[PDB]
């Protein structure tokens, strides 16, 4: 089997990409965000605290014929960025682009922290790092592409995100018109449950290549790049005005400024952001002071090749026996 799906950017900036899902039975569509660096498929739901809900699609366990209560299973989750939700969960049929799961454990929520409840948009959060990670207790659960994986043509998924567009996830195939070039791939270590790679070095703009080992993950729940403070002051000293603000709470540069690109190596091969990746414009309405999508890391613990970097490639989620990741230009 395959399955094939549009996402779409939430705003004008890309700060998230949501993707339909089809749940229980009648079908149930939300708005999902596909998040390679979390293991838990969560949903606003019928279960949610009232106030904590403000536009969001929820979906009724008890208008699925299919749904049932995993009995005594809590979840309890908490993001890099300190957002938070919790609740119990209900086993149902969970569709993706034309391919179906049975059985795949939907977490629904009784509790969202404000920065959910905040963005309409966002109907819940379908997990695609290891199933290790996943908070299910006290009986873990897979995720829907661990659930999906025996029955595809090819235990792959690939993210495809557009910039200011529309992209796709494909799931058990890899269409080969969708980039250019080879794909390179290169290893994964699973240790920390997430698609963790070392990148083989950066250039800025026009600038020569340095060669030097970046370890991070790909996430594609993430917004921006997160690398070492030392490519990142790298980066911003090429932009005139450019400087780290406190307050702002990262890298800040003047609207006024054209950036240039950003590489990251991948083996021998080369990603390109473009500079206009990495304008996520004015910090605040009207401002002249526009945020940076390349930020630092420090403090975080690890580096996060987030959606700014995975747009500018087409990327491959190798899921077999010994996973890989692999990257093609687009």
């Amino acid at each position: 089997s395959t399955g094939s799906a549009t996402t779409t950017p939430i705003d004008s900036l890309d700060d998230a990409y949501i993707t339909p899902v089809q749940i229980g039975t009648p079908a149930q569509t939300l708005n999902l965000d596909f998040d390679t660096g979390s293991s838990d498929l969560w949903v606003f739901s019928s279960e949610t605290t009232a106030s904590e809900v403000d536009g969001q699609t929820i979906y009724t366990p008890s208008k699925s014929t299919t749904a049932k209560l995993l009995s005594g299973a809590t979840w309890s989750i908490s993001y890099g960025d300190g957002s938070s939700s919790s609740g119990d969960v209900y086993t149902d049929t969970v569709s993706v682009g034309g391919l179906t799961v049975t059985g795949q454990a939907v977490e629904s929520a009784k509790k969202v922290s404000s920065s959910f409840t905040e963005d309409s948009t966002i109907d819940g959060l379908l997990g695609l790092a290891f199933s290790t990670l996943n908070t299910v207790s006290p009986t873990q659960q897979k995720t829907f592409f661990d659930n999906a994986k025996a029955s595809l043509d090819s235990p792959v998924f690939t993210a495809d995100l557009g910039y200011h567009a529309p992209g796709t996830y494909n799931f058990g195939f890899i269409d080969t018109t969708a980039y250019t070039g080879s794909i390179t791939y290169t290893a994964v270590s699973t240790k920390q449950g997430f698609w963790e790679w070392t990148s083989t070095g950066y250039a800025v703009g026009s600038g020569t290549f340095k060669s030097t080992s970046i370890d991070g993950i790909a996430d594609t729940g993430t917004t921006l790049l997160y690398l070492p403070a030392t490519v990142v002051s790298a980066y911003w000293a090429q932009v005139s005005g450019a400087k780290s603000s406190s307050s702002v709470g990262g890298y800040v540069f003047p609207c006024s400024a054209t950036l240039p690109s950003f590489t990251f190596g991948v083996g021998s091969a080369r990603i390109v952001i473009p500079g206009d990746y990495i304008d996520f414009g004015p910090i605040s309405t009207g401002s002249s002071s526009c945020f940076g999508g390349i930020q630092s890391s420090a403090g975080i613990g690890i580096n996060i090749f987030g959606d700014v970097a995975l747009k500018a490639a087409f990327v491959v989620f190798n899921g077999a026996t010994t996973p890989t990741l692999g990257f093609a230009s687009k």
